[PDB]
């Protein structure tokens, strides 16, 4: 029944905004000219990013990291320091996938480790226009020509973000839109190393179901958006990848010796 | 809210079920015989050590050297080996309380650099009895005669360890109980060279509640458990001036020792 699927569709809008404080529509205005008053402080150059790093951190020694390093390493570790904060939150929200805690432990676990990139990288294009992205919970903003300009391996590293994001974004989703799809992810089958496949399918395939009456009853006028969605996850298994190629040259041919024993141990035999 | 207290018990629990292989309900299946794979091989002087090391035939070692120093010296270097992996464990626990990983940087680093030690040895209660230790991954098992024996620096190591325990695993506490414990244990507000206190005790204050509650519903019998319990976080503190102590003595009475890097930067300047 239709009921049954609208009902899963409100039951995850709400756990995904008690997950996720920042949300889309809250990221859109801030991107755009809500209310301009709060404006976030923008990042676009090295001098704007120390002026910026007194006024994310000049306030009480709350950054994403203290200073005394080189500016392309640092800005890499706040980003990596960003991303074990968004896992807790993952967590949190997967925990609320009906049939998600009955699942063996250990899949479970194995779910979480290979969903969070995928998941990370597709919420990250709410806080992104094709010129920025908005961080710090939206306090900041660094420009997309910033992040380009830095060193050889810091340079191209977000860029793949932003050229997802722009052709996802496309797409239009909201946030009740996206609840689902990112439930859809975290119960992907087709992880390595699952203990119990069918029991997961079976909870993405109650998913798929909710996602196409989702998007069929919110986007009428967009001609087979359930489909092009699905596609967007090659999309997303593949920046991940890429990402994962990249992190391995990082900490490979890099002089700095700072990483968190969550991720780095997370991103062990991981595509 | 006693709702969210019951989910932040479970939610610890779980981030517990996960974070630690040998929990105290195994530990105490091995111990009590209520498991179904074989009991585990005691140690009580040294032919039978000789032996239980020696029982590689079909049982295995980690990997690292074999006998590479004296008796004395060489159960030091599996303790410690077992530090490093229990610190790991730990951290990896860490992250997953709520609030952790949004704190300073710094602080999170401080919180574990006190914190490991006192939870090692709570954790470490749950594998003893009167008589001794499981080893391991409880395979083994050493007999505190056995500890009490060896040549004076190192025959006084475990014996503070062994007196704590008799008492703490006379509150009869579970997994359940141990999970927010631990969590109260790291966030505490004064350990040294903290730079934001306030958010510290925030969280700690809610992991009291939780604790408390935790306590009255799973041990409605036992009057003043909470505070009793809390009471033996002095013991443990002293446990940890106590083991700090013989490391200097190890210092003066041995040749060359030199800790894991991990284990080194953990007892740098530590009390
Ligand atoms: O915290 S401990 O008591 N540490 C410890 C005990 C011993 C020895 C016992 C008997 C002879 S030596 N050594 N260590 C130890 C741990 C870490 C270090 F960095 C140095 C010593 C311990 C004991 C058993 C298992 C553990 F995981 C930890």
């Amino acid at each position: 029944e239709s009921a049954d699927l609208r009902a899963l569709a409100k039951h995850l809008y709400d756990s995904y905004i008690k997950s996720f404080p920042l949300t889309k529509a809250k990221a859109r205005a801030i991107l755009t000219g809500k209310t301009t008053d709060k404006s976030p402080f923008v990042i676009y150059d090295m001098n704007s990013l120390m002026m910026g790093e007194d006024k994310i951190k000049f306030k009480h020694i709350t950054p994403l990291q203290e200073q005394s390093k080189e500016v392309a390493i640092r800005i890499f570790q706040g980003c990596q320091f960003r991303s074990v904060e968004a896992v807790q939150e993952i967590t949190e929200y997967a925990k609320s996938i009906p049939g998600f805690v009955n699942l063996d432990l250990n899949d479970q676990v194995t779910l979480l480790k290979y969903g969070v990139h995928e998941i990370i990288y597709t919420m990250l294009a709410s806080l992104m226009n094709k010129d920025g992205v908005l961080i710090s919970e939206g306090q900041g903003f660094m420009t997309r020509e910033f992040l380009k300009s830095l060193r050889k391996p810091f340079g191209d590293f977000m860029e793949p973000k932003f050229e997802f994001a722009v052709k996802f974004n496309a797409l239009e989703l909201d946030d009740s839109d996206l609840a689902i799809f990112i439930a859809v992810i975290i119960l992907s089958g087709d992880r390595p190393g699952l203990l119990n496949v069918k029991p997961i399918e079976d909870i993405q395939d109650n998913l798929l179901q909710a996602l196409e009456l989702q998007l069929k009853l919110n986007h009428p006028e967009s001609s087979q958006l359930f489909a092009k969605l699905l596609q967007k996850m090659t999309d997303l298994r593949q920046i991940v990848t890429e990402h994962v190629q990249l992190l391995q040259v990082i900490k490979k041919t890099e002089t700095d010796m700072s990483l968190h024993p969550l991720l780095q141990e997370i991103y062990k035999d991981l595509y």
